[PDB]
């Protein structure tokens, strides 16, 4: 038997995929996870004892972003190995496009929480290779099921590009993406590029957009192609869209939900 259900915080969540928890943990009816330190437990009774003794009320590492009650912690996988291994085990219950990270040390994890008087409650995270040869600014991204399709994924996508901008580089998520990840990235790219096209007094090129957004030229071009806003001329893609056409697209339902924004002013991060 695999783990088929977890209790974490106030949530019970059914598993989507196999995750390699030890066999004695999988055979239980449920796995119980401390929402702050991510220790996993076999029994409601050990969980309740842990709840009363654990001192953690937020992720470890540095809080590199805080605006109102939305926070991001930066967690080095080498410095917090057990926490990050447990995070990976949790995530693997809900991801199958990513083999489980039996080694978390090459990665830094950006943990998203929303905060109340009780503590900082984990919503999801993305991981990033400390040195990525390719142009990957996200290695894995996971939003816990009860928080999916509620703006948190968009926030983490935006956040990963804000880091890329601070590194003066373009970046792209490692592939493959989940089906929801694919739709989320495509909508994020579409919204960002449309917004810039609407607001920029003048002619933006694809290279311009890539420098302003840290989205790769390849992801910009495929996005503009899906929007039918690019011509081809003598071997180059060229943006071709009227201001009215940009406005029409931006009025679509895909972009009607007010985002959780990433306020650059609240981001406390310098490149290493
Ligand atoms: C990468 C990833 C992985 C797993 C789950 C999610 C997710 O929950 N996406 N839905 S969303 O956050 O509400 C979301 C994403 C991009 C959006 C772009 C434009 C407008 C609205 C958006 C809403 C995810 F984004
Ligand atoms: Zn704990």
């Amino acid at each position: 038997k695999y783990v088929d259900k977890i209790h974490i915080g106030n949530y019970e969540i059914d598993a989507w995929y196999f995750s390699p928890f030890p066999e004695d943990y999988g055979k239980q009816p449920k796995l119980w996870l401390c929402e702050y330190c991510l220790k996993y437990m076999k029994y409601e009774k050990s969980y309740r004892f842990h709840l009363g003794q654990c001192q953690w009320r937020q992720p470890p590492g540095k809080e590199i972003y805080r605006k109102s009650n939305i926070s991001v912690h930066e967690v080095d996988g080498k410095d917090h190995k057990i926490y990050c291994q447990n995070l990976c085990l949790l995530a693997k219950l809900f991801l199958d496009h990513k083999t489980l990270y039996f080694d978390v040390e090459p990665f830094v994890f950006y943990i998203l929480t929303e905060v109340d008087r009780q503590g900082a409650h984990i919503v999801g995270y993305f991981s990033k290779e400390k040195e990525s040869p390719d142009g990957n600014n996200v290695s894995c991204i996971m939003i816990l099921p009860p928080y999916q399709r509620r703006g948190y994924g968009r926030f983490l996508i935006a956040f990963s590009y804000e880091l890329s901008k601070l590194e003066s580089t373009v970046g792209s998520p490692e592939k493959p993406l989940s089906d929801l990840g694919k739709l989320s990235y495509r909508s994020y790219w579409s919204w960002v590029l449309l917004e810039n096209l609407r607001d920029f007094r003048g002619t933006l090129s694809i290279k311009d957009l890539s420098q302003m957004t840290s989205i790769t030229q390849n992801d910009i071009i495929s996005t503009l192609q899906s929007l039918n806003m690019v011509k081809y001329w003598k071997g180059q893609h060229v943006i071709c869209v009227t201001p009215k056409l940009v406005e029409e697209h931006l009025k679509s339902a895909q972009y009607k939900k007010p985002p959780i924004t990433v306020d650059s002013v609240c981001l406390k991060w310098a490149p290493p």
